[PDB]
């Protein structure tokens, strides 16, 4: 029961607790990505670093639409978790590529809850989406979209030489 | 008179006149409430304190709405504030029963007034709703109903005990 | 490939993959506990900050074993991570009964790759649980048992204030 | 002679006198890799100081082998410290090759004596090898592995510039 819950439908509730499942899912994503390029025949710890560091922003997003679940007197429901997408995740080329696809996911979902929220007349949902998520999903992915120009301008007849420098001069 | 006013419909001031009464009104009913704990014969002065502090942000709340009416170049218009509902609040447990109703209440006035801004183009005002009002009686509508969860498993059959026990350790 | 991998069996490399599974799955159940004690029909802070915090040590835990898969030549393998047992966990009591549960169940696979380091005499292996996880979960469960002792006492009668007050005055 | 000789195998005590030797020749051998990446013809100075560094580490090693030896009142035994295998070491990736050579032999000597500690029921030294030997082996061969790694893929078609690059901005 709820002695709080006011102008908060059970469609927003529900695909509240389908967001945390997909920032969750996102992060586990990120955690695999993290401890790839730690292996000892890859080795780029600038790439390791910016992976966990993602995968801790998408548990703490999960763990802020829980809490708003919770102020709003919804009631949290968890799913399993589904394993990433690749055991292994090839360049970081290949990586920043299922990143950027991986973002965009997220940020559609977002856009799809903000539709339901304006359909469902729940300003307050809209609020917490634009400041918490949807302005961060945006600079994420155009920090992405930067790094993935510069990764391929790095390739070229130098594939390796460009990875190392990537790595050690921009992941830095 | 005023020479800036730009997009600000006669029908949102209004309204907004109207949501300054209700919340001078909820500060009057939270400074009765405070001053009722505070009698010798109920003497539960965290109780005092928690309403004592809510009448204050109310009053707050309406001087951020008539400094935003102004800032529009509407203009205020205030009405008699009519006394609290009650002359004296029972229980603790009475009173924050009370208290959820009222800001409920005010939440609901701040969606209806959000409503009439989307039908009348007017982006400023869902704004200023939002950051200042919307999100702050959330927040403070789930802690008085974390309250009211405690203090009904502190009645019990030890009512007293129990009321007690809430003011020294939760509003402490 | 690796050229590092050294006295690292495939057998358990897999027991350290499953291992991580399992301290993901208890850092999921963790966090399901802690936002259920969030509730605003629960409603129990203490107890949310508990668990989640518990939610982080086994996150930590995964990590490090991660880390080690990799400082060994293993390769990290990630499987679905099944969602928690219960979708509402009942009373503190419940709770701590159920946490009780788990954390021995990790326990007892810790115990169970110790058995296998030894059969494979990866003394490593051994080394790397005794400090950094044998230890860690006997204070864990000692800490636990204490507590649904004080639960247990606290019942009587009156279970409601019992609730409250090992709230209150234990999780503090 | 000895009052305080307990428990200590005279197998234990030639094991731990030979594994001295190794530990110590392994430090003549980073030495000359040191010197050997000072030559002005060579030029590396972060792989001089990366190897000079390791010389420490194991002469460091050789002493708390020594110090634990007589802790247990057993004897030190010296012998012959044999010349390293090379008098010049060709690229930075032989080198690190070489190394990594070197300290597999160092971890399975490691693993060898403490195997013939459980055979012998020893748990000092089990317990002596791993926290000050066996954890520092597998973290220095990650390491080392890590930057096999990075020099293979800096080979490419530029292996002056690879290993130049390597140089500055790892070994930095
Ligand atoms: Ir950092
Ligand atoms: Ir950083
Ligand atoms: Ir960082
Ligand atoms: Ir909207
Ligand atoms: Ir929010
Ligand atoms: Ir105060
Ligand atoms: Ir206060
Ligand atoms: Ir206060
Ligand atoms: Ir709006
Ligand atoms: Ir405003
Ligand atoms: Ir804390
Ligand atoms: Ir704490
Ligand atoms: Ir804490
Ligand atoms: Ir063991
Ligand atoms: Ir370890
Ligand atoms: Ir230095
Ligand atoms: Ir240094
Ligand atoms: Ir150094
Ligand atoms: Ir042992
Ligand atoms: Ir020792
Ligand atoms: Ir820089
Ligand atoms: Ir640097
Ligand atoms: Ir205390
Ligand atoms: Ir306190
Ligand atoms: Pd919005
Ligand atoms: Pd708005
Ligand atoms: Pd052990
Ligand atoms: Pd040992």
């Amino acid at each position: 029961s709820s002695q709080i819950r006011q102008n908060y439908s059970t469609e927003v509730e529900a695909a509240v607790n389908r967001l945390v499942n997909l920032y969750l899912r996102a992060s586990y994503t990120y955690l695999s990505l993290g401890f790839y390029f730690d292996r000892d025949d890859v080795a780029l710890e600038g790439v390791c670093h910016f992976f966990r560091e993602l995968a801790e922003e998408k548990r703490e997003g999960a763990e802020r639409l829980l809490k708003m679940q919770n102020q709003r007197g919804g009631r949290a429901l968890f799913q399993d978790l589904q394993k990433p997408s690749q055991d292994e995740w090839g360049t970081t080329l290949d990586a920043m590529k299922a990143a950027i696809v991986l973002e965009k996911s997220l940020n559609q979902a977002l856009l799809d809850l903000h539709a339901l929220g304006s359909a469902q007349a729940d300003p307050h949902l809209c609020d917490f989406l634009e400041s918490h998520f949807l302005d961060e999903e945006v600079k994420l992915i155009k920090k992405m979209g930067d790094h993935l120009t510069n990764i391929q301008r790095l390739v070229g007849s130098q594939a390796g030489l460009g990875e190392y420098l990537f790595e050690r001069l921009t992941l830095k």
